[PDB]
């Protein structure tokens, strides 16, 4: 009934190396997906996702209930007042099916200047413990790197793309003040899955997650071999075919606000499936302070009328309004 959605595979592995030719061909790649879906994959990304993928599993199959409020975020856990981003999403039996774990930068501990000043979206991770969950912290903390480097390949990718040089994003996105985080989302297999927990699109599909833009400049996105996703384009609603080999690349609304909707956010939601899987974004932001002047590739001058916006601002205001629209996750 609903037709494919446009996602190509890219080799984004000439953006590691000095190949500057080559990476002006993966940069075109990525200007043409941008301009079409919004989505592709990109393979040859280096990450063992197979492992990734089994480290989660024994995580989220191994923790218990009682950990579970003993991490969890403020809005399960009125005592973990700090704890509005990093944590523990607990899922409601008979109500909302999904639950997750959030964590940030490992490199923002109690030290560090921004945790010490109280500023918002920086928060020290927690952790369960380590002998309940032994090297889960440890290959968590390293996934965070090995995405972070995956991300700074694409960011290369796309600066090239809009004609700027290739650390245009990367100089503000740095492993000392980044505020990327990853989450490590659970879907459950349910019998009976409960009503309650699937939304119903306006055409009727079944979701577990409504229609939105993403809270990023780009998301980096592993996901299970079990189709879900969908797109809006002009022909309507669109579905995303899995891979889980590859990483699912997208644009989140900063971009589309430094771009002037050169790169649109795409519109996207999540079909409501009875299957037990995972999704595990990486949202690429910013540093708080990271300001980058916005502008038009489709002009000839290249200026803009939108104003700067610092992405600390931008990122604390979306990820409320996500809430407010489509719901604690
Ligand atoms: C967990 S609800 C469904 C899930 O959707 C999300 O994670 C949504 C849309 S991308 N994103 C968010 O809720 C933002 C999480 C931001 C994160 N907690 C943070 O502090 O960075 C999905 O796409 O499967
Ligand atoms: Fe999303």
């Amino acid at each position: 009934s609903v037709s494919k959605a446009n996602v190509p595979k890219i080799d984004v592995s000439p953006l590691f190396g000095d190949d500057q030719a080559a990476k002006m061909r993966v940069a075109q790649q990525i200007d043409a997906a941008s301009r079409d879906t919004g989505f592709f994959y990109a393979v040859n990304h280096g990450i063992n996702v197979q492992r990734l993928s089994q480290k989660t599993k024994e995580f989220h199959m191994s923790i218990t209930p009682e950990e579970k409020w003993d991490l969890a975020i403020r809005a399960y856990n009125k005592e973990h007042q700090d704890q509005v981003r990093a944590g523990y999403y607990l899922s409601i039996p008979g109500k909302k099916a999904v639950e997750s774990f959030c964590y940030l930068n490992p490199n923002f501990t109690p030290d560090h200047p921004r945790i010490q000043a109280k500023t918002p979206t920086h928060e020290v991770n927690v952790w369960p413990d380590e002998t309940k969950h032994p090297g889960f912290q440890d290959f968590a903390e390293q996934y965070y790197w090995d995405v972070f480097g995956l991300s700074s390949a694409l960011l290369k990718g796309y600066a090239l793309a809009l004609g700027k040089e290739e650390n245009f994003f990367a100089r503000h996105f740095k492993p000392d003040d980044t505020l990327a985080s990853v989450v490590l989302i659970r879907y459950p297999y349910l019998d009976p899955y409960p009503e309650a927990a699937i939304k119903t699109a306006a055409d009727g599909t079944k979701l577990s997650f409504e229609w939105h833009e993403d809270v990023s400049l780009i998301t980096v996105l592993y996901q299970s071999n079990v189709q879900n996703l969908q797109v809006e384009t002009a022909a309507g609603y669109q579905d995303i075919e899995a891979d889980d080999t590859g990483y699912l690349i997208n644009c989140g609304s900063y971009m589309a606000h430094l771009t002037n909707n050169y790169y649109k956010a795409p519109i996207h939601r999540v079909k409501w499936v009875n299957a037990e899987r995972q999704s595990l974004p990486f949202f690429v932001n910013l540093g708080y302070d990271s300001v980058i002047d916005p502008f038009d590739p489709r002009e000839p001058n290249g200026k803009s009328d939108r104003e700067p916006l610092s992405y600390g601002d931008y990122l604390q205001n979306g990820l409320v309004s996500l809430i407010n629209k489509n719901g604690q996750t």
